[PDB]
């Protein structure tokens, strides 16, 4: 159908951070970033569509910060997310899916990952086309005394991307997709 856009998630995987070799807080490295050019893909019909990141952990506090990857060339501030092990928490960027849109860190409430124009211009929307991707970005962050060993991270939800759109049949429809940080262990070397 015209509006049958469906989700699909996009994930990050704990797995991908290095030994942290061994102050708070602090970023102790970076997960490999990922991409999903199709987390909202299905309609018939194609569409103007932008998407709206909601965090649904517990935010701990801010941090600054500048991602090894992407191309911000400037430090920003990121907000701080429980993973829930103690110690532990995670900052978050997202971007567009092409290398070209800026990665927008994760520091309000909700924040439109792509166009950026959204958070300033309540009617941009990307260019007419059939799908909705981004690309997600994670950081590990020590927010106390880290024990010596293995370290297991639980899969966690880290929020959700809203769909909208200027076609009221779609944007009614609030489709939804999780942002995922798939579980898995850490080493610590201190
Ligand atoms: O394939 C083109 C398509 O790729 C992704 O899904 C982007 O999010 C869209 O804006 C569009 O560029
Ligand atoms: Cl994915
Ligand atoms: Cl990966
Ligand atoms: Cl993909
Ligand atoms: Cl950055
Ligand atoms: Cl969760
Ligand atoms: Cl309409």
């Amino acid at each position: 159908g015209a509006n049958d856009y469906v989700p699909s998630p996009i994930t990050i995987n704990t797995s991908t951070l290095p030994v942290v070799v061994i102050t708070y807080p602090r970023v102790i490295g970076e997960l490999t970033g990922t991409s999903n050019q199709y987390i909202f893909n299905g309609g018939s019909l194609i569409a103007l569509m932008r998407g709206k990141f909601t965090p649904t952990l517990p935010k701990i506090g801010k941090i600054t910060y500048n991602f090894r990857q992407g191309n911000n060339t400037q430090s920003s501030d990121f907000d701080i997310f429980d993973t829930g092990v103690p110690g532990l928490g995670i900052i978050i960027g997202m971007a567009g899916y092409w290398p070209a849109t800026p990665l927008v860190p994760i520091n309000s409430s909700s924040i439109y990952i792509d166009p950026v124009a959204a958070n300033t211009n309540p009617n941009a929307y990307n260019g007419a086309t059939g799908s909705f991707g981004a690309r997600l970005y994670v950081a590990f962050v020590a927010t106390g005394r880290l024990p010596n060993g293995y370290v297991t991270i639980p899969t966690k939800q880290l929020g959700h991307i809203l769909l909208e759109s200027n076609r009221a049949s779609l944007n009614n429809k609030r489709l939804t997709a999780p942002v995922m940080l798939n579980g898995g262990r850490i080493q610590v070397q201190s």
